[PDB]
């Protein structure tokens, strides 16, 4: 089953990345830093469906540097900084 319930353990540091909608939609991703982003393809499987079609992008603000994973825990990319910005469009 999609994660889907990825949630954030209020007893230990983990990134978390929301997603706002161009159209007025919102929707808030936690992940682990020992987790891979690729788990957030089951999870937006899970709620995609309107996404279905749309062309978008994830990306952080702090370094202002385009994501970046690779399938190991999630901090292993180096780029772990808690809070991540995506874009719906």
């Amino acid at each position: 089953k999609a994660s889907s319930s990825i949630l954030i353990n209020e007893a230990e540091p983990t990134t978390n990345i929301q997603i706002r909608l161009a159209d007025g939609g919102r929707l808030v991703q936690k992940f682990n830093h020992s987790h891979r982003i690729s788990d957030i393809r089951l999870f937006i499987v899970d709620a995609r469906p309107a996404m279905a079609a749309t062309s978008f992008v994830l990306m952080t603000t702090f370094p202002n540097k385009e994501l970046a994973d690779e399938n190991q825990t999630l901090k292993e990319a180096n780029l772990l900084n808690a809070v991540i910005v995506q874009r719906l469009t």
